[PDB]
C-alpha cells in the first residue's frame, strides 16, 4: 500500500544513480551539469547531427498511454509534438518506472534523456516525424490541478452534433492561461505578434518614428460619452479612446511622419462579436505634399504589404494552416490594385442589389451599419472577387470634427475606411490644418473648444498639410484569418461584461 | 490722407491666384500646379542627403518652416527649416525685377510659418555656421501655404540655445515649454531626443525578435490590484495597472517561452521629483531559463550592451546625440565588454567603507536605497570600474515582491536584479515563483489577498516553466544615457501630479 505509492510519489536524489523521479531544477546537475537542453522548435527546425547520440529535451506531457511494457509520451512545445516512448527496453525492466511514468498527469513538464530515431510510420500527429526513445524522465513541474477542460476537446473542430464535444468561449475566457495551448490560439497570437512587426518595419523604412502619447488626458479626444473617467489627484479626467490629438500635436511639431502602437480605452456599453473595451490601436499621422491621396495609397501600400508578409511560404504558413485546421476559412484575398469607392457609390451598390431602399436625396444622410457592412462585402466579392477595399469620400457630417471637407462640396468629406472581409478595420482622413477653419469646424459640432485648448493651439503657429488613420489589431487578425469573435484575437479580453482575468 | 496705408496692407496679406504668373503669395495648397503639372517638391533631409544632383542644374522647389528672416535692405536672409536640417535662402530683388512689394510681403512673413520657395541652389564663398545644409537657395519664387497665426510663446533662438549665465541670457523654463509643448518640441535637441526615444524602442523589439520572442499585448484595465489609479467599470471597481506582471508571467504559464511588451504603465503614487511619472513607457520581458536564471541575466545584459553599441554607431544616431550634446552638454556614456555584477551586500559595502553609508551590523539586511545613495554608489563604480553601466543582484527577499524566488538556500536572500545607468536604476527583475504552493506561502507571508490574485496563481496549478523577467523605464532609459537632468525631457507629454495637461 504505502510500498507502491511510494514509488507513484518518487522524488529523485542523484539524476546520475537513478533514471526517473520528481526532481528539483537544483539537483539537475549530471556531470555537474553540462546538460545541452533541447526544446521541440529547435529540434523541428533542425530535423525538418542532433540524432547521433542521445539528448535531452523538455517540454509538456500533451498525452499518454501505457499498455503492459509499452508507453508513449505525446511531448508539446508551441506548435510542435514529438512522441516519446518507454518500452523498457534498455531500462532493465523496472516496472516501477513504468506505474510512475504513467501516473504523471497531463501538462506536467518533464526532461527525458533518449535517443532520436526515425520511424517507419511516424504519427499523424506530431509535426516532428522523429521519435524519441526514453533513457530516463524526470519531471521538473506536475500539474497540481485537473484542468478546467480537456486540450484534446478544446484543440477540436466543432462538429455541433447533440450530444458534441465543445468547450464554452465563457470557459476558456474564464481559464484563459489552459485555453491559450491550443495550437490554434497559440498560432493566432504569434500571427498577432506577426502584424505588429510586419507593420513596424514597413513604417520604419518609410522614415517614420515610433511616439508614445499619454492615455491619461484631461479632456475626451474622441467623445466624451463614451470615455472611462478618473480621478487624477482631484482633477476629473479621462482615458483616451484614440491619440488622435497628440499624433495630430506632433506633426504640428515637425515630427513629419509617426506611428503608435498602444492600447485605447472604449466605454461605450456595447457586447457585440466585434467590439471592445480595450485593443490595441496601430495608429499613423503623416504630412502630404499636394494631395491627401498621396497619403491613402501609401496607407494602402503598407496593408497590401502586410496582407503579402502573412501570406508568405514558410512560418507565417504553418501558423495559418495550423488556424485553419480547428477554425477553416478561405485564404485572404487582395487584387494587385485595391479597388475604391466613393461612399455614394457603394451605397448605390446595396441599393442596386435591393439590400437598402433610399431616394437621392437621402443617401448622403445614411449612415452604414455593421450588417450593411458585411452585405456591401459579399457584394463586391462577388464582383471584384477580393476581400480587401476603400470606401473614400464619406458624408461630412457622419465624420469627425478634425476631419476636413471638400470646399467645393462640404457635404463629403477627404475621409476614407479600409475594409477586410467587408468589415472595417481603419478610419482615417485628411485633416483640418488650418486653425480658423478648425475654429469654425469645432463650432459647427457644438464642441467645447476651452476644453481643447492646447490641440487648437498645436496648429497657430502654422501647420502642415498632413492625414491620418487608426487601425484595430484586433480587428486586423480577426478578418485575416476569418475568425467568428473579436474575443480570439485579444489575448485577455476586455468587454462590458467581462474584467477578468 | 493716409490711406496708402490701406494699399501697403492689400500688399502684404496678398493671395496669390496663379503662380505661374506671380513670385509671391498666399496660396491655396489646391493651387500649386506649375502649368497644370505637379511641382516635383523637395523637402530639407532629401537635399541634405544628396548634396553633403538634378539639384543643382535647374531651379527647384523646396517646402520648409521659416526658423529665421534677416532683412537687410534690397536683400532678405530666409533659414528654412525641416527636422535637424537647415538652409539659407537669399531674396536679392535686383534679380527680382525691382519688385519692392515682393519684399515688403517677405519681411512681413511671421516665423514658423510654412513656405514653398522655388529658386536655384548654389554653394557660397563660406557658409552660414548655422544650417548643415551648405548650399544656399537663391529665390525666384515663394509662396506662404501656412501662416503663423498667433505670436510665440517664446522664440525658438532661446529656447534652443545651451543654458549659461552670460548677461542677458534668456532661458525658457521648463512650466512654460511644457505647457506650449508643440512649440518646445521645435527645438533641434528635443526633435533629436524622441528620435532617439524611437531609436531605443526600434532596438529593443528587433533583439527581442532575433532572439525568438513575440510580441504581447495585455489588458490595462485591471480588477484587482494602494497606488493604482481607480475607474468605474460598469458598476465594478477597476484598477490601471502599474505593470504587466501577472499577465506576461502567465502567457509563460501559458506556453508562450519568450515573450516581451512596450506599452504604457499608471503609478498613483502622490510624488514629484526630477525622475518620476506618473504615466510611462514600460518596455516589459518575461522568458523561460533552463536550470540557472542566470542565464535570462546575462541575456539582458547582453540586450542592454547591444542598445547601447547601436545608439553609438553610425551617422544618423551620432547627429542625433551630437544635436542634443549641443544643447545640454553631458560625457558620452560608458560601458565595459565585462558589465560589473555586485551583489546588495557587496554594493552595501563599498558605500559603507567609503564612508558614505553608515549602518548597524543588524540594519545591514533591512536597508533600502535612496536615489541620493543610488549616484554615490555611481560615482565609486565610475571612479574605480570607468563604467556607468551596472548591475546589482541578490537584494534582500524581504525589500522585493511577493513573485520574487528567494535563494533556498539561505531565504533572506532572493534571486534579483537591478541595472543602473549613470548610477541610477532603469531596469528591476527576477527569478519568478514557479511553484504554486511556493507561491501561495510567499502570498501568505506578505500579507496579500489570494482571492484577488486567483486567475493569476491558478496559471500556475497545471505546472510552471521556471522563469525570470524584467521591467524597464524608456523615458529613463533615455534621459540617463543622454545624461539629461529631468525624465520630463525624454516623454513626449509627461504626466506628474500637478501635470494632466496637455
Ligand atoms: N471598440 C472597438 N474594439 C475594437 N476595435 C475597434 C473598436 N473601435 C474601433 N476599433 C478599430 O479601430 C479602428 C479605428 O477606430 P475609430 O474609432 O474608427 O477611429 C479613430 O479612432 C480615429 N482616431 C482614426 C483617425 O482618424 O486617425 C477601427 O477601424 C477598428 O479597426
Ligand atoms: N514612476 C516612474 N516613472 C518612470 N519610470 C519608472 C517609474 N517607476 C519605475 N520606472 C521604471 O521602470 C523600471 C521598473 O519598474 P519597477 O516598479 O521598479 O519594477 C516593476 O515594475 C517590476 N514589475 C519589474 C519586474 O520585476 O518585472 C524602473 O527601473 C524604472 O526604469
Amino acid at each position: 500500500k504505502n510500498e507502491a505509492t511510494k514509488v507513484l510519489e518518487h522524488v529523485c536524489e542523484d539524476i546520475n544513480k537513478e533514471s526517473y523521479g520528481f526532481v528539483k531544477i537544483s539537483k539537475m546537475k549530471e556531470n555537474e551539469k553540462e546538460i545541452r537542453l533541447f526544446n521541440l522548435e529547435e529540434i523541428y527546425h533542425s530535423l525538418m547531427h542532433l540524432l547521433q547520440s542521445d539528448i535531452w529535451v523538455r517540454g509538456r506531457i500533451h498525452d499518454i498511454r501505457s499498455k503492459g511494457s509499452l508507453a508513449f509520451i505525446i511531448l508539446r512545445h508551441k506548435l510542435y509534438s514529438m512522441q516519446c516512448i518507454l518500452d523498457i527496453k534498455h531500462n532493465d525492466n523496472d516496472k516501477n518506472m513504468m506505474k510512475w511514468v504513467s501516473n504523471l498527469p497531463l501538462e506536467s513538464i518533464v526532461d527525458i534523456k533518449g535517443k532520436l530515431s526515425k520511424p517507419e510510420v511516424p504519427i499523424d500527429s506530431t509535426n516532428i516525424k522523429y521519435e524519441a526513445h526514453i533513457r530516463k524522465i524526470f519531471c521538473i513541474s506536475k500539474t497540481a490541478k485537473e484542468l478546467p477542460f480537456l486540450l484534446k476537446d478544446a484543440n477540436m473542430k466543432e462538429t455541433n452534433e447533440e450530444g458534441s464535444i465543445k468547450v464554452n468561449q465563457d470557459n476558456r475566457l474564464n481559464n484563459r492561461c489552459v485555453d491559450l495551448r491550443t495550437y490554434a490560439n497559440y498560432s493566432i497570437f504569434c500571427l498577432q505578434s506577426q502584424i505588429c512587426t510586419i507593420f513596424k518595419n514597413f513604417l520604419l523604412e518609410n522614415n517614420f518614428i515610433e511616439i508614445h502619447t499619454p492615455k491619461l488626458l484631461g479632456e475626451s479626444s474622441e467623445g466624451g460619452a463614451n470615455a472611462f473617467q478618473i480621478n487624477y489627484f482631484n482633477q476629473k479626467g479621462f482615458l483616451a479612446q484614440s491619440p488622435q490629438l497628440y499624433k495630430q500635436m506632433c506633426i504640428n511639431s515637425g515630427f513629419d511622419r509617426v506611428f503608435e502602437v498602444a492600447p485605447v480605452f472604449r466605454a461605450e456599453n456595447s457586447n457585440t462579436y466585434r467590439h471592445l473595451c480595450e485593443y490595441v490601436s496601430l495608429d499613423v499621422e503623416m504630412t502630404y505634399k499636394y494631395d491627401y491621396l498621396e497619403n491613402v495609397h501609401f496607407y494602402d501600400s503598407m496593408f497590401k504589404h502586410i496582407f503579402t508578409e502573412l501570406s508568405k511560404g514558410g512560418k507565417n504558413e504553418m501558423l495559418i494552416k495550423t488556424v485553419k485546421g480547428q477554425y477553416p476559412c478561405e485564404d485572404f484575398q487582395w487584387l494587385e490594385e485595391t479597388p475604391i469607392f466613393t461612399y455614394e457609390e457603394a451605397i448605390k451598390m446595396l441599393i442596386q442589389h435591393g439590400k437598402l431602399h433610399l431616394k437621392e436625396e437621402e443617401i448622403l444622410a445614411y449612415d452604414m451599419s455593421t450588417d450593411m457592412e458585411k452585405e456591401l462585402g459579399k457584394i463586391v466579392k462577388a464582383s471584384h472577387h477580393t476581400d480587401y477595399y476603400i470606401i473614400i469620400n464619406f458624408p461630412s457630417a457622419l465624420r469627425p470634427f478634425y476631419t476636413m471637407y471638400k470646399e467645393d462640396e462640404p457635404a463629403i468629406s477627404n475621409s476614407y475606411d479600409f475594409f477586410m472581409r467587408g468589415e472595417e478595420i481603419l478610419s482615417g482622413s485628411q485633416r483640418i490644418s488650418d486653425v480658423n477653419l478648425l475654429l469654425e469646424n469645432i463650432k459647427r459640432f457644438n464642441l467645447d473648444a476651452n476644453k481643447l485648448n492646447f490641440y487648437i493651439d498645436s496648429f497657430a503657429y502654422s501647420s502642415y498639410p498632413h492625414s491620418g488613420c487608426g487601425i484595430g489589431l484586433e480587428r486586423v487578425l480577426m478578418l485575416f484569418l476569418g475568425l467568428n469573435n473579436i474575443r480570439k484575437t485579444s489575448l485577455f479580453p476586455r468587454d462590458p461584461k467581462r474584467l477578468i482575468p
